């Protein structure tokens, strides 16, 4: 990944340059670079509301009763303890509506600032203008069947 | 009318009949929406009443799907495809989650839509359809109220219910 000190800066900001949502044929939402990406540059953050397991449960109980929201808990392992990055709420950030793939233009990399951690997508290779960026849920995918062991 | 419930009901069966053998789905195109992704579009009108399209995919009981929704977890392109419904003594889902062609599956979600689920006899077996709950333009989203397979899922999770 880029400098510290401008990954920091970037998720403090909450700054979203270079990227678009779009509708793409077979998938409904996805999310398209409008800009040139160097391998390892930042592209955006997973946001959403971080949060521990036990409140991870009960609000996968109340999505449950809520039929319009998609899967957007990104479950995790820091320090040893379960969290999740809870994006169910549609917002303006972009990170949530990134799709899936084994050979994506992103990775998950795991950035803490004192002592509280963050998911954040880098570049796994130089991005084009114009494509989808994706990145493998393989990680996410794993953690959520641990974090439901009714799953398994 | 000349036609009674008995009869209405009798001719809109054997309507129904003949479109789940022959499984046609015209008046309707997947489309792209701003703010959803996929859905599905009216192109045609259909009334009040009328048969829209058949909710397919793999009739399984309770256990099956469990297990299915294990294997599905692995697999990240998975949607959300699985209708579980009661039907006499018994609870059963509809298992969607690899159709393609067929785009009952891809009908979205609203409380104020113009579609209704109901359960379609056919020699025992089960069937889960959408009808029209009014006139429908073309033009227009179908949708339809999510709200008993929402409360059927949750039945068939435990641990969905806190
Ligand atoms: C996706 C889920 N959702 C949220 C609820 N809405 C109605 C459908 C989509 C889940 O409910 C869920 C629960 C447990 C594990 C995984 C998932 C999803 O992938
Ligand atoms: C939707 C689900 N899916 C299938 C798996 N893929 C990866 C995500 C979307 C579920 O897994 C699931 C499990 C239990 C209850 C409800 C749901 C969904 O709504």
């Amino acid at each position: 990944s880029e400098e510290r000190k401008r990954i920091d800066e970037l998720i403090e900001s909450g700054k979203e340059e270079g990227m678009k949502i779009d509708l793409i044929d077979g998938k409904g939402r996805g999310v398209i670079a409008t800009k040139q990406f160097s391998r390892g540059d930042f592209v955006v953050e997973y946001h959403g509301d971080l949060i521990e397991i036990t409140d991870a449960k009960k609000r996968e109980a109340l999505y449950a009763q809520d039929p319009s929201t998609g899967c957007y808990m990104y479950y995790f392992q820091y320090l040893s303890k379960t969290y999740c990055v809870d994006a169910t709420r549609e917002t303006n950030r972009l990170g949530r509506l990134i799709n899936h793939s084994k050979s994506g233009n992103c990775q998950t990399k795991l950035h803490d600032i004192d002592g509280v951690p963050h998911l954040i997508l880098i570049a796994s290779r130089d991005i084009a203008a114009g494509e989808e960026l994706l990145y493998d849920y393989g990680d996410r995918s794993k953690a959520s069947i641990e974090a439901h062991p009714w799953l398994k």
